């Protein structure tokens, strides 16, 4: 679990969005595994606007942060799950690291701010849904 709180927006994994997220929907994209809902309280997270390919992510299944080198956002084939059929997930960045299903939502950050959230895992890999291109979040 986990979300990004920026301005009047909450960014979550679309497959973990709650009934309240869908009732306050701003934007969603199944191909990116992202959903953004509106909030009444002001969020104070900062979104990075950069081309970093290194950062640190939070892994809830280890209660630890890990440094990672990750690929640029791209279209990656993701196997079928209970949430989606087999498909290409866009704007996805991969790194070598630990990620179990409940780790989705963990933030990846660089020195500029929030880069994205954990969205995929298994096999000693961790995949992050990029949010740096969503300029409207600010
Ligand atoms: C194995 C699982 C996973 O990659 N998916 C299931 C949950 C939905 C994911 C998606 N983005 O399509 C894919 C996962 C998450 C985090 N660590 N391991
Ligand atoms: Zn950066």
């Amino acid at each position: 679990s986990g979300a990004i709180y920026v301005g009047n927006y909450r960014v979550v994994n679309r497959h973990l969005a709650t009934h309240n997220d869908w009732a306050n929907l701003v934007w969603e994209d199944s191909s990116r595994d992202l959903l953004v809902s509106s909030t009444t309280a002001q969020g104070c997270d900062t979104i990075a606007r950069c081309d970093c390919q290194t950062g640190v992510y939070y892994c809830s299944s280890r209660r630890k942060h890990y440094p990672v080198s990750f690929s640029k956002p791209s279209l990656i084939f993701v196997e079928a799950s209970e949430y989606y059929p087999a498909r290409y997930q866009s704007h996805l960045m991969l790194a070598v690291g630990h990620s179990e299903p409940g780790d989705c939502g963990g933030i990846l950050r660089c020195q500029h701010g929030v880069v994205g959230i954990v969205s995929t895992g298994g096999n000693g890999l961790v995949g992050f849904a990029d949010v740096r291109d969503l300029l409207w979040l600010d």
